[PDB]
């Protein structure tokens, strides 16, 4: 990064653990997607640093697949500068490191905050839309609670497939919402009966469900 | 964490044992209790760190309930707020990080000193708020002491589900004796009855339950 | 502690290993015991650094039986100190942190030398005092040696579970001395008989028959 | 250890690998021998300290051993020291910290030098002769050369029975030559017995015993 | 490595984590392949350190490669050096560091930069011709897509072995998409048929390949 | 070591981690091998160091092994000392660290370079001629190739268990170039039979094998 210019690279430890834990957890764990952001907002960094970490970590596949969607963000944001108002004086070779204004180290310590954020927002972007080994077509209407099932761990299952099948934030959160009042058992869904018919401004519709519906044990 | 503003991440080591230790043990191991608060007691933080924090940890039936119980609190918190003589000017969106004014790093480098220890306090209930993923958390009556049983382990499960469910402290202070030997081990309880009344000041009369029942099991 | 006055909290590893000790060989290891001892006359303790020692080292089970013995030893010294020639100016909540004269860790930066054996003494002795997890109910004439069987570790079992069911130093270790005789197979009992008869000053019982009779193999 | 007196306890992560090695090796590998004597020699240390030291790693068979010998070895030395020329004025319980003045961390302050390293030399000696807790230490003749075994490995065996049963160092050193071919392994003895008596000046003759003595078994 | 000569070694830790990651991972894992530029990249080396970091770390069926065409690729370069112009005066056993005037520590600190990183080329290349101890590396045609198989995973079986059996590096970058879709799977091949050509600007045309590929297996 | 004259002794995490190796891998790894070259050409040492370091280091009976073959590389050593021309001022007890001139720690701070590299060479030649637990009768032609199998694991074998059964350097790697040719399957020996018949010069003959014959897999 830089403090007040130069680069210094990071230290050998860091590298070390860090392939520790996406070895064991996989690089879509809730634990690395943080230390990611972590280590994202805790640092300047430039894309070459990037490409530093993303080769230094995962299989090969993986490796040419955060290329790739990190290549089709950089066109979706300069249709994006382009169509701005007024548009914005940032190309892609900018946003990639390629090119005689962009290729040496040196070149990037004179980068601006717009493009801090954006190419922070893009590998984040990138991260967040990988894959994995392990497959199956999934279908909506296979899981369902049991008896005496604790009420979280059910709907976190479907909390976390719902982000697999459905790119749309709203489609996948709208539709969460359908599956967790007809999935829940009805002694469960009993308790929704006065929440569902009234839904709550300044409150997440599940936030209220697992604060209301909690003392169903056994 | 701010510093007299640049707003440095944690380093890499910090957080790899915090993952270790919820697998090794739980959510809420006395451990991880006062490891927690030693850091938020040393540093001082913005409510996007905590967003690090957990979504770097928990498992993801564990977060949603962590958001769940954390977004609840600020309902309490706000009445609190607006109500005061003199009436503080703080909405909601200011404690969860969202909206235009406080969804930036730059934004949240620019808070005074009394949001952040609402959110300390917030916080420190809504991580003791969070369920085991083996089952739910049961009931009152549905738990007592066992038959040829040890006496002082089975009491150490009632002051954990006082502070889960029981908000007001001195409160969770008078609930577990008076429901202590209310259903125990009635041999045990024949023991324990001729001491009701004995305290001289500012003492567990658990103490001196724990002290006369020496243990019969085994 | 205190160098020349100001607080130091411990570093953050020393409480992990030290978890990690307990949790591997018990709360009552040899290893730890002396842990405790090195960690305890290596620095100056007060009785809050005690409190955050305790909390962050076992189950919530034998940190409460820690603070009974704790209270006990507390009424035990307080009486001995009011029964002392002439009596000690020293109270009890000075020994315990409650109350406004020692609520704050302030508060005990400027204790004096006498509380700080006397804290030392009842904290070691409160860890001395806790039992475990596992029960059999012991019968001292259960236990014997068999053929070619190592003198030292038979006798060590014997020295172990002395100290478990006879609280008073004497009456433990009165009782190995005899049970030492007995309990030996005849042709290493053959070898006491010129030390059986006369004991010797200046030197410990069972010293002089372990480095008497070493030569039994097989 | 004192200072220029301020005792100074070890650090937590000085000890945790010492309690590690004994279970991982055993009390007498050549790994702990030369671990030891390097603190040894490396501080200046009371009595009580390897009372915490034995303490927090041995087992209870183990230990009781150590506590054995200890106090063993001050009977040989007093009498030196009683009869000295001129005579010094240091008792029993002096060495062993016990009694009215030895027994606190501000008596032990107090020494001179020349206590220290009759300390040190009678706790090395301890510290050797510990047995391990798989069985007890066999005679001389019970072990020898076994056949279509190795030559070199089973001499080894000789040197530590050595240290054990034997007080004086150059009759150790000469103890085992005269008993190496003894009753070895016959064949090998063949060659062995044409190499009595040549040794140049200074050298070890088992030295040139296993040069002639490649190895013919397996 | 050389300073300002003195030969300074590694340290005892520089060499544990190399010897753990070979037989945690391989020799061409992308994370050792990152590893050994940083410190061939951070320090200055003489071919020695190399003798000793390579035996001190591979199989000895991984070695003898390595040395294999180590001096395989002098040959190559050799021919480079002489007829140069101007013609450089280095010869076969100065990259080797055999012969009279090489073969020392003493030596291999009297030489120049022009030298170095010749023999840093030449040993990543080295580094990278090793195989696998599980098999040999395979022919082009014994390796296609598989049937009902991931896309992107299988394309990534291409670029190692390009790297291995073909020196010259645009060579490689243009016979991987080539070779691609030629004996891909078929069904993959009716998306992937109409993509040919479409290649904007100095962009990875295996890159929309993989977006166009979505991945119809399991 | 010695800088600008002191003495340093090693860090202790060296002892562990060289023992840890150790215990993994045999005295006679490629890996610890290469470790004992950098850490030998790496600093300044003195024979009283090599005695701590192999009796740090090893059981009982590699250490003696080592002493033996130290002793007699000592006297072959001063025999081509006294055969040189002119013959070298160099004794055995200066090689040796015995004797009135040598004793001390204090006394080999003033040694000079042709000891050092002496010491060098002669106690890693120590180290090189140890032997391992693990005994057969070695017979050559009972290992030999199969279908399908990789030409360098194969060979592999054939070059590590070549330094067993033979002292000589130039007697061990001359018949591996005999056992290469006839131990090879008829179809990598069909890729030879151009390289069989003129031996190339600047080069080693396994070397031209290994990169001539790499592309039969299967």
């Amino acid at each position: 990064p830089v403090t007040l210019a130069r680069y210094k690279s990071f230290s050998i430890k860091m590298l070390k653990d860090m392939k520790e834990g996406v070895k064991q957890y996989g690089p879509n764990s809730p634990y690395m997607r943080t230390l990611l952001d972590s280590i994202a907002h805790g640092h300047r960094l430039i894309p070459y640093d990037w490409e530093i970490l993303a080769k230094s970590s995962l299989s090969p596949s993986q490796f040419l697949q955060f290329k790739t969607w990190w290549i089709d963000g950089v066109q979706e944001q300069v249709r994006r500068n382009r169509a701005a108002n007024p548009p914005v004086n940032i190309d892609a070779d900018q946003l990639l490191g390629i090119g005689q204004n962009w290729s040496t180290i040196s070149q990037q310590a004179l980068m601006q905050n717009e493009a801090i954020e954006q190419v922070r927002a893009i590998c984040l972007r990138a991260w967040e839309k990988i894959q994995d080994p392990g497959s199956a077509c999934p279908s909506f209407n296979t899981v369902r609670q049991g008896s005496k099932e604790p009420y979280p761990d059910f709907v976190a299952r479907l909390q976390d497939v719902a982000q697999k099948s459905i790119a749309d934030e709203k489609a996948r959160k709208v539709i969460v919402e359908l599956m967790a009042y007809e999935n829940a058992n009805p002694e469960c869904q009993s308790a929704i009966k006065p929440l569902k018919g009234k839904v709550p401004a300044g409150s997440d519709v599940i936030s209220e469900y697992v604060k209301a519906c909690d003392g169903i044990g056994g």
